């Protein structure tokens, strides 16, 4: 989305979406712990009394150019509880792609579908649509006993039947899957 | 430092700049706090596993215009406890003016010295000169038992006699005379 026209580098950013608590902080520090230092840039938690955000960028070597161009790619969320819409709008500016996790408990699915539909709403308002965005699902906390089934999750969240990956973001699992997929469609896009 | 054309603003840096738990935060609270609130952006603290950062910026209304133009005031600090010297070189990164807040405790006048020292060779180490920038001194915790007098504290600090003042930031006192101090050289050197 912002094109860096004397470092020869794109820009896009990568928006990690859902509930309070569903795992997106553990997402980007797990990626963030796992991406080579020369690579990357630092890992920032910004607060107001209002809002929070957390985000970094990085740009992987293993990646080529798009017409002589090298593409950056900007990791952002809203952690934790939120008590303003207003932050969910202002993270999804600029967006370029967009995970949105799902926290797999019994007690979060009534938060997964009023976030998935905040998601739709607020992307909306900006001009985006959730259909053909660079977009994927990830069905988080399959650890716990607690968590409704994949098919459930499915039947819930995911009636488009767009790339899904199931997660235990504090280990690492299907973590690095979900990103890789995300940013293979933003980088379709981009070509 | 920073001419935004299109809005019609000249932004300037001030950076507060004192070792650790002197009162930087402080100072920036009481202003914040005491700026109307149509004239303020959000008051932002930012942190990383290395470094933390407390910025805010304000329109004056009572000011006037400096050739059309309106003039922006940002206020910076990296506050608490510094584990890397990278953050106070940052932090002065692009600055218009500079308050050093000296804490006015005995067993802090060691870090009083090597802190204004340490301004002195991160400043020059960025092309600025401290004896010809926009540079108060502020005495800060003038209220406590186990303060040194102020005749002391111009002894260590104030070599070349450059705007003092003496505060209990806490409370307010001398904080808005210290801002408005090195806010009119700013205004000085911009003129
Ligand atoms: N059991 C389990 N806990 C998780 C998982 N992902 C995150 N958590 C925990 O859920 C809590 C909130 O997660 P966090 O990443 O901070 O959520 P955020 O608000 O979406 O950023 C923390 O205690 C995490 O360790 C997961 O896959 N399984
Ligand atoms: N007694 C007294 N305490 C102060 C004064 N200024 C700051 N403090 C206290 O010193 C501590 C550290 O101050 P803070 O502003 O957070 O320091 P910073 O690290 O420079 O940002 C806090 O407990 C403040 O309330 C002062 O003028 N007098």
């Amino acid at each position: 989305s912002f094109i860096n026209y004397s470092s020869r580098e794109i820009n896009c950013k990568i928006v990690y979406y859902g509930p309070g608590l569903c795992g997106k902080t553990t997402n980007l520090q797990y990626i963030y712990n796992k991406t080579a230092a020369e690579t990357k840039g630092k890992l920032i938690s910004l607060s107001t009394e209002t809002d929070r955000t957390l985000f970094f960028d990085f740009l992987p070597l293993s990646l080529g150019e798009i017409r002589g161009f090298k593409t950056r790619f900007h990791l952002y969320t809203v952690p934790g509880q939120v008590f303003y819409d207003a932050s969910r709008k202002l993270i999804l500016k600029g967006v370029d792609g967009v995970v949105f996790v799902a926290d797999s408990q019994i007690e979060r699915m009534e938060a997964n579908m009023e976030s998935l539909e905040n998601l739709r709403i607020n992307l909306a308002e900006q001009g985006y649509d959730l259909n053909k965005i660079p977009y994927v699902i990830q069905y988080n906390k399959r650890d716990l006993p607690n968590a409704v089934t994949v098919e459930e999750m499915r039947k819930a969240l995911n009636h488009r039947n767009i790339p899904e990956y199931q997660a235990v973001a504090p280990t690492g699992v299907g973590v690095f899957d979900t990103l890789k997929a995300v940013a293979k469609l933003v980088l379709t896009e981009l070509k």
